[PDB]
């Protein structure tokens, strides 16, 4: 199982060859549109691309790309839209995307600033009066009450198709503590955060896929992801021993690059499920210590 593993890779200190056996039997897929010359200026980073084969397509004549990917996981039944924060000029792409692809949730693992940088553009309304209109995809984004908490913030937003005046409500979970290339504060905060986002309705199927990014939609987004498929397979089966994550991260791979960028990621992808685990097998108390131990007023 993942805990004797977890307990053998660590007393060993072999994270790193672990995590490097994993990048070297990931899929190699074409990327043949992301890298056209029409679409440079719509990708954050020359080395983060979405494979041709899981791409999104934006539904329009013109350039239907986007620096996204569904990751569609078969024997779990969830999808996940994984994408790169939104560029100044891919913001009216993002939303499209969320619009046609009847997306309910967001998970933003990021903050718009980081390490001094600008990691994502600011793509929602931080002002009740201060809606958005992207002009080029005809759609208004408007917010429509938050809840800001210690690590993370929680947005109702109403999209608007400007074309059929049809309106959805769209909630944005903002994890606001977690560094690039970094962990959690602890399993505890990441699993608060991901109960949170399942609670609201935004991963079942009767919506369309979540939409989760960081700033390439690779390394804190495979992270959560990971985790909760991982912990959606336990539940199917209720059996914690049938998870191989190593083998559910390679499948995730196959529909995009580079998921978990660290060892260190991978190591707390493994910590996650297994405290994860006890809520699944029936302990229900560990939710409220979740909340606890994460300082979340
Ligand atoms: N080195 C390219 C590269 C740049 C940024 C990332 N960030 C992430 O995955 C993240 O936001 O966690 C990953 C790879
Ligand atoms: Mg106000």
């Amino acid at each position: 199982e993942m805990e004797k593993e977890f307990e053998q890779i660590d007393k060993s200190g072999s994270w790193a060859a672990i995590y490097q056996d994993i990048r070297h039997e990931a899929s190699d897929f074409p990327c043949r549109v992301a890298k056209l010359p029409k679409n440079k200026n719509r990708n954050r980073y020359r080395d983060v691309s979405p494979f041709d084969h899981s791409r999104i397509k934006l539904h329009q004549e013109d350039n239907d790309y986007i620096n996204a990917s569904l990751i569609k996981m078969e024997e779990a039944q969830r999808s996940y839209i994984l994408t790169q924060g939104p560029l100044p000029n891919t913001c009216g792409h993002f939303w499209e995307m969320v619009w046609e692809q009847k997306s309910r949730g967001v998970v933003m693992l990021n903050r718009v600033m980081e390490k001094g940088s600008l990691k994502c553009a600011q793509y929602w309304p931080q002002k009740e009066e201060k809606e958005m209109i992207f002009e080029d995809t005809n759609l208004k984004l408007t917010l429509i009450s938050e809840d800001i908490k210690s690590y993370y913030t929680v947005r109702q937003l109403e999209l608007e198709n400007l074309t059929t005046q049809e309106t959805r409500e769209i909630l944005h979970f903002h994890y606001t503590t977690w560094p690039d290339f970094g962990v959690p504060e602890s399993p505890a905060s990441f699993l608060n955060f991901l109960f949170k986002v399942r609670e609201s309705g935004s991963l079942s199927p009767e919506h369309g896929p979540v939409v989760v990014h960081c700033s390439a939609g690779i390394g804190r987004s495979g992270t959560f992801c990971l985790a909760d498929t991982c912990l959606l397979l336990m539940d199917k089966r209720k059996d914690p021993s049938s998870v191989d994550i190593k083998k559910v991260l390679l499948e995730m791979r196959k529909f995009r690059m580079g998921l978990i960028q660290t060892a260190d990621q991978l190591r707390f992808s493994y910590l996650a499920v297994i405290e994860g685990a006890k809520f699944i097998m029936g302990d229900s108390s560990v939710q409220d210590q979740w909340k606890e131990l994460s300082h979340e007023d």
